[PDB]
């Protein structure tokens, strides 16, 4: 199960069946859980934290050192949680004293070339398309679809259920539920085919979108709409997470 | 010939006169024919199809599964023909249920990171810029030239003698002999550097331009266009090419 | 050190202090410096040339041959300086005959992805980001900035402490000190950021911002603007490099 031709360091941390490939190379300060498959020439360097039913593609390459200049060797890790895909030649950085961790949740899919750098965030239930890359200290929320190509911001936040249209880029939060697409990048209506494909009810998926009518097309300011939002839009887990994604936005929202 | 150092599964078939370099991984459920040079570090993996005289650069990954979450361990193979040029870190992965191969041509040029999805078709003799992403199922003629960092979207067919520009992303079809370019993506005139360097005729040349002048600048609809290429272009085969590319396009033309 | 293994040919010639990681492939026809780092499965190729004090990432690839049909096998080289940072699968093509030599200066960061293509030239001292692709031939000067995803055509050249935004592309080229933005790219303003951190008096800051109000904002044709600038603005090293790139423009520059 773990080839001989793999170069595993000595101290490194492994889990029971693990399926490691030949050309593989595993540092020292890495902890890997159960049930993973790393596939050939990968690379899990110094600092990588690797949880439970993991597939590692060949070409990816977990826990460099990042790419900031202001990184000056402190101690970080790069994590990632279970059951994820991690595609051929995914990056994903190990942090800065900005955080510390670079951090992926369970059960995504980073597909090939994907870049997640230093003090990232990416959470549960994502897809994260060909190449796209997202930069230092962002957070992607549960459930996100992200298409290739897509460039994400430094310190940018992408809220749950939407979807981003391939080569987006976006210097701004993007609010949960919405289809973000376009050059400029713009509010593109409801991810209506994620809603339903998630099982959403259509009265639930009629509300979100009444919501963001309020936010985008009624001529209010921000503050303005989410007080109309909060009186007018019937009540439920999901409205509550749009207003309360927008009024505490860190960026600001997305045109 | 055959490093050493090189995995290579004692099931694989491999053909005469094949160079592999150290750290390559060949899987089992492989063939491989003559003439070929397999570069460091790439990985030939389970189902993949490889014919003659092809050279595959360091860190290419052939038949990996698809990246398709509808992907169910089926059996499906990923499949290159004579005399390419597989540049380093291009991505073909094999079939899902929809068709179960995923094809690349003769004589083509993948530049580096080029992705080939899950059931995509790639005739000969085209060149594919680097990092270039064919997702699911689409279809490239013969002789078409992609730049780099184009995104096709799913489902999507390019005709022959295209130039598409760098960066350019389009979700219908582009049909034969044209130049496709800005944001969002329009027809931008013919490839006439292209035709020129192939030898076509001047002639046959302008008749290509007239029939795209009717097509999209006389103000006609799609039906009413094709009437009167057939009616006022002087017939052949390229012309007839065009028509019959636009007259069943699955997805409708680009702009 | 030298990982037993790693593949190294015994032509290849390496200077002191060099750690070699598991799975390096470097070929005849080599030369190393003193002081670098080389990464698990990375490729140094046949015509590479690095100097000292570099770190060179899993999965970079060092000289592999053009990616330009017009390559006949001729010798050339891939080179890179001292002290730069080679990030994950950078790809470096050495040269072809229309110049022999592809040249990376000293003290760079090439972002994961990055392409340099045969014959292009960088100086010292820039940042290029993720997956940007420069093209045959083309000249950056020092102290550039280049975000992800850029598209640098063929020939071009990109002036000294440049900022040009992620996801651009251009054909023509960006003079010095400017930020270069947008869909189509455009001059976007000065570089005030970069040259506030690195020291630059406020006055001399003023003098190029009025310079390039001279050439984009009053009006005036290339000639005209250059002589007023010349006559207007007070001269400094800074005020002749504007000039004398934008007088001696191979492709004309960015709008
Ligand atoms: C990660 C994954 O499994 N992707 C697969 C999936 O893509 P995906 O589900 O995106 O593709 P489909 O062609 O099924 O989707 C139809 C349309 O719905 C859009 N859309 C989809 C989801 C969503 O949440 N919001 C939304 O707006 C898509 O962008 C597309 O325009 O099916 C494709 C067609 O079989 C496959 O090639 C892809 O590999
Ligand atoms: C695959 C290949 O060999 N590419 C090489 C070729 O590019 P390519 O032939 O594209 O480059 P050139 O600079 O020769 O082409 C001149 C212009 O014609 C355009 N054009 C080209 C072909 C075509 O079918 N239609 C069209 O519109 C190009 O985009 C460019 O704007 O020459 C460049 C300059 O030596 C090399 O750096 C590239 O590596
Ligand atoms: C190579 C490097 O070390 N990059 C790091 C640096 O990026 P960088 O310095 O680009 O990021 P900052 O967030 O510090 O910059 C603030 C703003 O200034 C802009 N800007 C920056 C420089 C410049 O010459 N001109 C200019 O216009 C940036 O694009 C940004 O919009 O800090 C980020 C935030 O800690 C890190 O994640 C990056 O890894
Ligand atoms: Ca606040
Ligand atoms: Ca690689
Ligand atoms: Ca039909
Ligand atoms: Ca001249």
């Amino acid at each position: 199960m773990i080839s001989p031709l793999a170069y595993i360091h000595p101290e490194a941390k492994i889990g029971e069946n693990v399926e490691i490939a030949p050309f593989v190379y595993i540092d020292r300060n890495v902890v890997i859980g159960d049930n993973n498959k790393i596939m050939a020439n990968a690379n899990i360097l110094y600092g990588s934290r690797i949880g439970n039913g993991n597939t590692i593609f060949p070409g990816a390459v977990i826990g460099a050192i990042p790419q900031d200049l202001k990184f000056k060797g402190e101690e970080s890790t790069a994590e990632i949680g279970d059951n994820n895909l991690i595609r051929e030649n995914v990056t994903i950085n190990r942090g800065t004293a900005a955080k510390g961790r670079t951090i992926v949740g369970n059960n995504n899919l980073l597909m090939e070339g994907v870049h997640v750098a230093h003090d990232a965030l990416i959470g549960n239930g994502c897809i994260v398309g060909n190449s796209t890359k997202m930069a230092g200290e962002i957070i992607i929320d549960d459930n996100a679809i992200i298409s290739a190509n897509v460039l994400m911001h430094q310190f940018c936040r992408v809220g749950g259920y939407v979807m981003i249209q391939g080569g987006c880029r976006f210097s701004k939060d993007i609010p949960p539920y919405i289809i973000a697409g376009r050059e400029p990048i713009a509010y593109s209506g409801i991810n209506i085919i994620g809603l339903r494909r998630r099982g959403f009810s259509n009265e639930i998926i009629e509300n979100i979108h009444n919501a963001y009518r309020i936010i985008y097309q009624s001529g209010l300011n921000t503050s303005d709409a989410l007080t109309k939002v909060e009186a007018e839009v019937p009540a439920s887990p999901e409205i509550e997470y749009i207003v309360d994604f927008i009024r505490n936005s860190e960026r600001g929202i997305i045109r």
